[PDB]
């Protein structure tokens, strides 16, 4: 049943037997934040809010619980249940917190309704299964030797990836279909297209109720964008529409690609400021060790049809079930930020009309750095201090997320990314100590 | 004795009794190079060269010998003595080969007599000195704990130290003074004044020498920029003087600052010019590793007289012992290269006037960006691939070094850079296996 | 009380294990524990003042200059054990400096921004290894003296007292701590105010005990000791 008024989560809570509910909401680097609340504290949670400390996401803000958020978890404790909520961050004046990302994306979502549209995503989630030690620290042993869409694995594993099926089915996630990917180990789930709000607040809990899972049930999953070299990395592409008056806008079935101006503008505007939020899409250091030429990673600037390695691909699906595809973002990005920004760098180029320029369907790998000037490729950001540079001098990055948010993005990538430079590896010693 | 003549050098292999002759030349990218000749070859080989491959230093070429710079090696195998040679490298037609380093040396050399300038390099060259695991493969333990000028070693090490500093007497190097460095188990070596040509020639030697010494001994000598984090690099440091009829150029007693206004225009075109090829004197992914704030080593383009951790420093020494000191290189370097590029900068800047600006007597590390940027003091590339963007538009370097020494160059850096930035490192397991 | 016992219990009986030590590890945050407390008089808050513009009555201001005034005597209480002194060192949230505020987060005593009969003053020098009997009633007794003397809190330190300069410190008339529990114990055996409230029995016991365990301890060599100094010298 879909709760909708805090009755219904006290009556629930009362049948269903839940001892605890754990608040969730993410910090601007994306991870995930959580504490716990007793069941009796409920009531007054709903009708006075919780104070706590804000540094953990930026000093002290109150919290609204939304019910309509509630949620119970995927396992059974011998004590309760277990369930999750979540609600919006205040500060004491009254005022909304402009530094939560779930505000970020709930301004994003005003300025299309501003416009009367609404955005969908459909994301593809994209993880690894390895291997505990004996101490039970997370390592990077590999579980089978499958391939694209095998059959594979068969063994406890299997029974692993049923139960993680299983209990995400059990939550009400609707998912479309799960298989496995290019690399030993990886796998793939695709989720129901909703709206964007529900959707990322599904992946967020669908992060920790996987680990938790593989956890419990003695292997580890990972999400790093690139754990092992030599081998396909791990993305978030995402599929997105924008609807109005309850009709696709991006379908046109009066034109020879089946494809409303609209649209083209779309792919223009995301085309043109792609490079300004490259950082925010890839957030890590190692999201830049994926994005190499040689693998399904996009390395250039095109929008194709036909051709499937470009950076933006529209599926052969028209009428209702109309969708671009952005394949860029991998799993350790922020959900809120991402989808925000895409919003925003598609509705800007809906606004100023800007052209997509031709399609790009030869293969881009395979053309010479001449030609690539000729036709005007554009590439992505080499490394994180290049996206870095890149969305300093962004003023629209930095009016979609707000002055707080964009300093203290910036400055804790910076931070980063000067303590990662710094580092002397192993492949160093090994190429460079008996050669000098 | 001081050879001149090829009836010299066989009169002195016939009475010391040189069994063999080893060639020695190196590449473009600084590796030493040499084959083994029989003595009774060497007649032949003075009268009319030898053959060989020229895929080695960039097919076939003739090596002729020049008697100038016979030596004989610093260890006594109990079947004969060993001796090396040197000799400039020609094409089958009789041209000189413009690939080679030391014609390319030469070249500047003949540049710098073309306004009666002559050059006298004394290097400060710093290496560690490891242990050797029980496969004797070199490995990165410390043998000492000391500091800088430390009396350290004092076990077997100090003999092997002593060892390695009598050998180098004993070819004649004249070493001026040799001592510990800043980091454990680091140690430097100070070379006196001589013409650039044999001042190359010696460092080359040396290197090898010092290697085959530590072997010998059961120790590792290494010529990494930076083998440890947490600690100094290795340097070498470039002490140049210019002289004109037999007088030192650089100075003149009529200056409050007693340095002439030439001295002032050669290190303003050292300044200019040196970012363009920070490349050559840093040719190694981890000389970028020790090129980092906080250290010896500099990553800010000035000149001071005091302060002494400029990127140009001005001893406070004067007379015709006036000198001017550049901090950028490393060991890894190729000195034919590095020095022939230092005195085309050098001449460059004299021949344009080019003003050096105002000196930096304060502490450029404590500024802060808006400060820097007031100053207008730039940066060295943060990375090797920087360094190569700013070499690869650089019509000087081009037209200094030639089409075929830039052209191989700029490929094999690219080369060994692709392959570097596609490796994942531990560090980034470390950092984000668990996080993510 | 009972709560230590019933966590280390369970910890145990789990297959882990509890800790409460004040800096177990280093490098790391220590554990604290923070004390928020209020004054109830007539079935009202004391502290809540609407009138004024912080929303603070006159009573909180003499309290904190009481705790202020009195806080380096008991310290020692407060913070009972040598490793506790490894907590206390600047560069993490535990605070070195005696000093009040109401938006800074790193004072030594802190003013949620909650009022009405939520109003508290935070005290964030104890841990969790001091006995909550003592550090709770020479709280109350500094603050009711603090509230019967006028004692006036001066101004509040709303910058980062860390990132100030000695010159700074010594003109604003900030001060410290004790550095370890020696300094403690010398301030405290002086404490006229200190051995009237605890009783003079509870006084010389503890006196007692902690000077055997500082003179226990200070003639150890430790690890570190050898790692430095054996190849220097």
């Amino acid at each position: 049943k879909k709760c909708t008024t805090k009755e219904d989560v006290l009556e629930a809570v009362k049948e269903r037997d839940v001892k605890f509910i754990r608040t969730q909401f993410t910090d601007t680097l994306g991870i995930i934040k959580s504490w716990a609340i007793p069941a009796e504290q409920l009531e007054e949670a709903f009708e006075n809010g919780v104070m706590f400390d804000g540094s953990s996401i930026q000093s002290d803000m109150k919290l609204a619980l939304d019910p309509s958020t509630f949620r119970i978890l995927p396992w059974r404790p011998a004590t309760g249940a277990v369930a999750r909520i979540l609600g919006d961050v205040y500060l004491p004046d009254g005022n909304p917190f402009k530094g939560d990302p779930r505000y970020v994306l709930k301004t994003a979502i005003k300025e299309a309704e501003k416009m009367g549209f609404s955005m969908n995503v459909g994301p593809e989630l994209e993880f690894f299964l390895f291997k505990l030690d004996a101490n039970g620290n997370p390592t990077t042993e590999l579980t089978d030797q499958g391939g694209y869409f095998d059959f594979a694995p068969l063994d406890r594993a299997q029974d692993v990836r049923r139960d993680i099926d299983y209990a995400l089915e059990h939550m009400g996630f609707q998912i479309e279909a799960s298989h496995h990917e290019v690399a030993p180990s990886q796998h793939e789930i695709d989720f129901r297209f909703g709206d964007v709000l529900c959707t990322a607040d599904n992946v967020v809990t669908f992060k920790y109720v996987v680990k938790s899972i593989a956890y419990h049930k003695g292997y580890y999953a990972s999400f790093m964008p690139k754990p092992l070299f030599g081998v396909n990395g791990s993305g978030m592409h995402s599929n997105q529409s924008l609807f109005k008056d309850g009709k696709n806008v991006f379908y046109d079935p009066d034109t020879p690609t089946k494809l409303s101006q609209d649209a083209m503008y779309y792919i223009g505007g995301l085309l043109k400021h792609i490079r300004e939020f490259t950082a925010v899409t890839n957030p890590v250091v190692n999201s830049y060790k994926r994005l190499v030429p040689g693998y399904e990673a996009p390395v250039y600037i095109s929008w194709s049809a036909q051709n499937r390695s470009s950076l933006i691909r529209i599926p052969a699906t028209r009428g209702n079930g109309t969708r671009i595809e952005l394949r860029c973002p991998d799993p350790a990005c922020n959900p809120y930020l991402a989808f925000a920004l895409m919003l925003r760098a598609g509705l800007e180029g809906i606004k100023n009309k800007i052209d997509p320029g031709e399609p790009t369907n030869v293969n881009i790998f395979h053309l010479s750095d001449k030609e690539r000037e000729e036709r005007g490729i554009r590439s992505l950001p080499a490394d994180l201090k290049e996206a870095i540079d890149e969305m300093k001098g962004s003023k629209f990055v930095k009016e979609a997320l707000g002055e707080h948010v964009f300093s203290h993005y910036l400055c804790a990538k910076e931070m980063e990314w000067d303590e990662y430079k710094a580092v002397v590896h192993p492949w160093e010693l090994s190429r460079y100590l008996s050669m000098l």
